[PDB]
């Protein structure tokens, strides 16, 4: 048993909500809440940029100190850094950007980063400014993920579209 609350359940592990993952982070506290990072972790906008301006620019911050030791990350990649006030643990993730001409097919690299935590508060990788279809991403999500992923829809009628139109 776990705290996420009006979750509709897409199969054994996965379950979606139409929420804003900022507000969704701060009521639940859960140990791992994965950002839509790009490889440099510059947090400018879409999920990042919302993530980041809720810890105040904590996230930023240590962020920069990561990438000035470590340098980028991989598309594809994740690393595991603070959950500042929102989580336990943030898990930031690269998707593929589309705008970016990145290869699609990486999305199912990018979510097998999910696997390494039991439990996870999580977008839908490459959706919003990333360029992909969401309901690709949801798709490559299901097939993927085997650990237990609650994913918040920010749009209301996107979530719609998406739960209408699950296999
Ligand atoms: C149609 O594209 C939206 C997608 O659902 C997407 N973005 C989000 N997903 C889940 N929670 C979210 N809180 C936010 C707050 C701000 Br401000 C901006 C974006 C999001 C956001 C890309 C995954
Ligand atoms: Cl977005």
């Amino acid at each position: 048993v776990n705290s996420f609350s009006g979750y509709l359940k897409l199969t054994d592990n996965v379950y979606i909500k139409n929420a804003d993952i900022v507000e969704e982070a701060k009521k639940v506290k859960p140990t791992v809440v994965v950002n839509a990072a790009n490889v440099y972790l510059k947090h400018g906008g879409g999920v990042a940029g919302a993530l980041n301006k809720a810890t105040n620019n904590a996230m930023q911050v240590e962020s920069d100190d990561y990438i000035a030791t470590n340098g980028p990350l991989k598309v594809g990649g994740s690393c595991v850094l603070s959950g500042h006030n929102l989580a336990k643990h943030c898990l930031h993730v690269v998707g593929p950007n589309v705008n970016k001409g990145e290869d699609i097919q990486l999305l199912k690299s990018a979510y097998e980063n999910f696997n390494q935590h039991e439990v996870l508060l999580a977008p839908l990788l490459s959706a919003g400014i990333f360029g992909a279809d969401p309901i690709h991403s949801l798709r490559v999500c299901v097939d993927t993920v085997r650990t237990n992923v609650y994913l918040a829809v920010f749009d209301k009628n996107l979530y719609d579209k998406l739960v209408s139109s699950f296999l």
